[PDB]
C-alpha cells in the first residue's frame, strides 16, 4: 500500500488523507496535440511514475520516461513530438510493487482494453455530428424506456441485420425478419417508445467477452467494467482499430437521435470487475474502492468489490465520466446499477451537473436497501429518496403487485388472480408517491417511480407467469400479460419495458441470463413475427399513453387532485383522472385493470357521458346511474368528452 512516508506520515486508509490530495484540474488523462501530449496521473502514493509509450497495441515499449511530481498528487510529463497513432500505459511503483496500468481516463484503448489509445478523438465524428439535435422531453413522466443489448437486438440469424451484435445493427433502417415483418431499428421505433436504454456499452472485461475470439461463439451483460470512459470492443466492427468502436457508438446514437430516439446508458461506478487487477488498485492502491475493518474488500455488490464513491477523487472520477459520455457522446441518460451502494452527495452531485447542461437528461438508478461499510444514512436508495430530488427509482413493490414475486416463483399477483394485491397496483398507480391513507410509497414525486413488470434482470414477464398460473391455458396468459403492459402504461411515473416483452419475450425459464448463449438471449424475431397482434397492442398502449397527459402527471400534488380509485371489486382496480387532469384533451378519464376472467358490471361514477376509448372489445354494455359491463381480463379505458 506504499512508503507512508511520501504521503506526509498519512496511511491511505486513514480519514485525513483525503482532504490531501483533491486535485482540482479537469486535465487528468493525456490531451493529444500533434505539437505535444501532455500527460497527467493522480498516483500520491507512488515513489516514481512513467509513461510508456508502445508502437503497436501488442509490442514492447519504444519509451520509457519519468514523469515530475507535481501538485495534489498528480504527476506530469509533455511529450513534444507528435504521437499520434501510439499507445502508452502508466507505470508505477507504490511502495516495493511496480504495476503497469491503462490510463483511467483513457479515452480510446487497443483490444481487450489493456493499452490506452493516443488520437485526435475529434476524428471520430460522423458527418454532421456537431449539427445532432435531441428529441423533445418535456417532463421525465414523458418518456417510454425500452431496455435493450446491443448483441440481443440483431444476433438472431433471421434478425435481417447487416452488422450482427454490433452498434452499427441498431443503425440499419429497412430490416426485415420472417414473413417480411420490420426488425431492429424499424421495430423500435414502430412501437412509439422514446428511449433505448443500452445495457452496458462501456468497456467491460475480457473474461467475460474477449475481444479477440469474437469468431466464436460469446455472450454478456457486460456488469464488469474494466474502461469506464470508452465503448466495448466486441460492439463495433473492429476491436483492433481504436478508433473503430468509438466512431461506430457516435452513428449508432446520431441515427436514433434523427429517428427520434434518445439514448440511456447502463453505467456501473458501484464496482469493477477484479478489485486486484483494475488499474484504480494497481495506480493508487487502497483508494478508489471500499474496505472492511480488516482491510479486506467490502463486498456489498456480491461480485467482489465496491467503489468507494464517497471518497472525493473517486467521486470526481464518476462526474468526470458521466460528463464525458454526456459531451463526447450526446447521452440523454444514465440507469446506476446498484445506486444503492454510491452515496447521496455523489448522486445528488451528478444531478446537478446534468442539470446544468440539460434537465431533460435522465438520471434513473437501482435504489435497493443493501448492506456495505457504506452509513446507512448516506446510501442512494429509496428508503433516502426525499434527499434524492429528481432521480427515479425502480419501483418494486408495483412489480411485485403486478406480476407476483420475482424470488418465490410460483407465487401469483394481481394479474394472475393472486388475493389481496390491489392496493400495492394502486400505490403504483399514483406513481408511488405519498397519495393518502395506505397509498404511499418512497416517491415524493412521480418523476422518482420508474414503473417495470420486466427487464433484464430475473424472469421474463411471460416466464414468471408460466411458472405462477398452472390451470391456465396458454390464451389466458397472453391477457395476463397484456393487463401488465397496460398496467405500467396507464400508471403515473415513468413508465419502462423491457426489449421484446412487447412479443412475450421468453428466456426459457432461465432466470439469470447473464453468460447465458444466444440462443437464450436474443431478440427472437421468428417469435415476433408470430406475435405481430401483441406487438401492435402494446404499440396501441403507448399510443394511448402519449395521447393523454392525465396518465404522466408531472407532480404529486395533481396526481393527489386529480386521481381517485372508484368501486371495484376484489381482482380489480379502478380510478379516474378527472377535470383535464395535466391539460388532458378529455374531461375525464376512467380506467378499468380487471383481473377477472368472468364478466362483472360496475356502477361509473356520475361524471358525465362517458364513451369507450380502448379495450373496447372486452364491453358488453356502457350505458348512460351509469353502468358498464366487462368480461375478460384487460384494461378498458373510458372518457367523458370536452
Ligand atoms: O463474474 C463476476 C460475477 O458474475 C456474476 O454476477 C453477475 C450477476 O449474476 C448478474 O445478474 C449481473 O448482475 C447485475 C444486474 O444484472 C444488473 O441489473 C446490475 O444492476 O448489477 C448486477 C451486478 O452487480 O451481472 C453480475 C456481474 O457480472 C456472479 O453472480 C458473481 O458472483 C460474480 O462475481
Ligand atoms: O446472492 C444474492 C441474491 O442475488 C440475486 O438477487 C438479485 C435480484 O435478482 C435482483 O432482482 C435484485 O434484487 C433486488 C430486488 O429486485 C428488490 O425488490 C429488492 O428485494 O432488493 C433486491 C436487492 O437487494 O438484485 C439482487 C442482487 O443480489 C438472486 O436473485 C437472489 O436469489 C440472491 O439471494
Ligand atoms: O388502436 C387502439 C386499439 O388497440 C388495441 O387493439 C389491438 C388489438 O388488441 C391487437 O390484438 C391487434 O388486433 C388486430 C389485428 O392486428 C388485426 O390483424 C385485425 O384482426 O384486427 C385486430 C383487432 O383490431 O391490434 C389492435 C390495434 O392495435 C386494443 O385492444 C383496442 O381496444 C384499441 O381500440
Ligand atoms: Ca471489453
Ligand atoms: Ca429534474
Ligand atoms: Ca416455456
Amino acid at each position: 500500500y506504499g512508503d507512508v512516508t511520501v504521503t506526509g506520515g498519512i496511511s491511505v486508509f486513514d480519514a485525513k488523507f483525503d482532504e490531501l490530495y483533491v486535485y482540482d484540474g479537469d486535465d487528468l488523462g493525456a490531451v493529444y496535440a500533434p505539437e505535444e501530449t501532455r500527460f497527467r496521473l493522480w498516483a500520491p502514493t507512488a515513489s516514481e511514475a512513467f509513461v510508456v509509450l508502445y508502437e503497436t497495441e501488442d509490442g514492447m515499449p519504444v519509451k520509457e520516461l519519468p514523469m515530475k511530481r507535481d501538485v495534489q498528487g498528480t504527476w506530469t510529463l509533455t511529450v513534444a513530438e507528435d504521437c499520434g497513432g501510439l499507445f502508452y500505459t502508466y507505470r508505477v511503483k507504490v511502495g516495493e510493487q511496480w504495476n503497469e496500468a491503462v490510463d483511467p481516463y483513457a479515452k480510446a484503448v487497443g483490444v481487450n482494453g489493456t493499452k490506452t489509445a493516443i488520437l485526435d478523438l475529434r476524428s471520430t465524428n460522423p458527418e454532421g455530428w456537431e449539427n445532432d439535435q435531441k428529441p423533445p422531453l418535456a417532463s421525465p413522466t414523458d418518456a417510454v424506456i425500452y431496455e435493450l443489448h446491443v448483441r440481443d437486438l440483431s444476433i438472431h440469424p433471421q434478425s435481417g441485420i447487416r452488422e450482427k451484435g454490433k452498434f452499427l445493427g441498431l443503425t440499419e433502417e429497412g430490416t426485415r425478419g420472417p414473413n417480411g415483418i420490420p426488425t431492429g431499428l424499424d421495430h423500435i421505433t414502430g412501437l412509439g417508445v422514446t428511449h433505448v436504454q443500452l445495457l452496458p456499452i462501456y468497456d467491460y472485461s475480457q473474461e467475460s467477452v474477449d475481444e479477440s475470439r469474437l469468431d466464436e461463439p460469446h455472450y454478456n451483460w457486460g456488469y464488469d467494467p474494466q474502461n469506464y470512459n470508452v465503448p466495448e470492443g466486441s460492439y463495433s466492427t473492429d476491436p483492433h482499430n481504436p478508433a473503430a468502436r468509438i466512431l461506430e457508438l457516435k452513428r449508432l446514437i446520431q441515427k436514433l437521435h434523427a429517428r427520434g430516439l434518445r439514448v440511456i446508458m447502463d453505467v456501473v461506478y458501484n464496482h469493477v470487475y477484479d478489485g486486484y487487477l483494475i488499474h484504480f488498485t494497481k495506480l493508487v492502491p487502497g483508494y478508489y474502492l471500499r474496505y472492511k475493518a480488516d482491510r479486506t474488500f467490502s463486498d456489498g455488490t456480491f461480485c467482489g468489490n465496491e467503489c468507494a464513491s464517497e471518497r472525493p477523487i473517486m467521486r470526481k472520477y464518476i462526474i468526470e465520466s458521466i460528463l464525458h459520455w454526456v459531451r463526447e457522446y450526446h447521452i440523454d441518460g444514465f440507469r446506476f446499477a446498484l445506486m444503492g451502494m454510491i452515496d447521496i452527495e455523489t448522486m445528488n452531485e451528478i444531478r446537478r451537473r446534468l442539470d446544468e447542461i440539460d434537465p431533460t437528461i435522465l438520471t434513473i438508478g437501482e435504489g435497493w436497501m443493501m448492506e456495505t461499510v457504506l452509513p446507512k444514512e448516506l446510501r442512494a436508495n429509496q428508503d433516502n429518496a426525499e434527499k434524492l430530488p429528481g432521480i427515479g427509482m425502480f419501483n418494486d413493490g408495483m412489480r411485485d403487485a403486478v406480476k407476483g414475486d420475482i424470488f418465490i416463483f410460483d407465487r401469483k399477483g394481481f394479474i394472475s388472480g393472486g388475493d389481496g394485491f390491489e392496493d400495492g397496483v394502486k400505490r403504483g398507480v399514483a406513481g408511488g408517491i405519498n397519495y393518502g391513507g395506505q397509498l404511499r410509497q418512497f416517491a415524493v414525486e412521480p418523476v422518482q417511480s420508474v414503473n417495470y413488470v420486466e427487464c433484464h434482470d430475473n424472469h421474463t414477464l411471460w416466464d414468471k407467469i408460466e411458472l405462477s398460473t398452472p390451470g391456465a391455458s396458454d390464451e389466458e396468459r397472453r391477457a395476463m400479460h397484456r393487463l401488465a403492459s397496460a398496467i405500467v402504461l396507464t400508471s403515473q411515473g415513468i413508465p419502462f419495458l423491457h426489449a421484446g416483452q412487447e412479443f412475450m419475450r421468453t428466456k426459457g425459464g432461465v432466470e439469470n441470463s447473464y453468460k447465458s448463449p444466444i440462443e437464450v438471449n436474443w431478440l427472437d424475431w421468428e417469435r415476433c413475427a408470430a406475435h405481430q397482434d401483441d406487438v401492435s397492442y402494446m404499440r396501441s398502449l403507448i399510443a394511448l399513453r402519449k395521447a393523454h397527459p392525465a396518465f404522466r402527471l408531472k407532480t404529486a400534488d395533481e396526481i393527489r387532485a386529480h386521481l381517485r380509485f372508484e368501486a371495484a371489486p376484489p381482482h380489480t382496480v379502478a380510478f379516474t383522472l378527472r377535470d383535464h387532469a395535466g391539460g388532458d384533451p378529455d374531461r375525464h378519464l376512467y380506467v378499468l385493470y380487471n383481473a377477472n376472467p368472468g364478466a362483472l358490471s360496475l356502477e361509473l361514477p356520475a361524471l358525465g357521458p362517458w364513451e369507450v376509448r380502448f379495450g373496447g372489445e372486452h364491453v358488453l354494455a356502457l350505458e348512460a346511474g351509469a353502468r358498464l359491463e366487462v368480461r375478460g381480463v384487460g384494461v378498458v379505458v373510458l372518457a367523458v368528452p370536452r
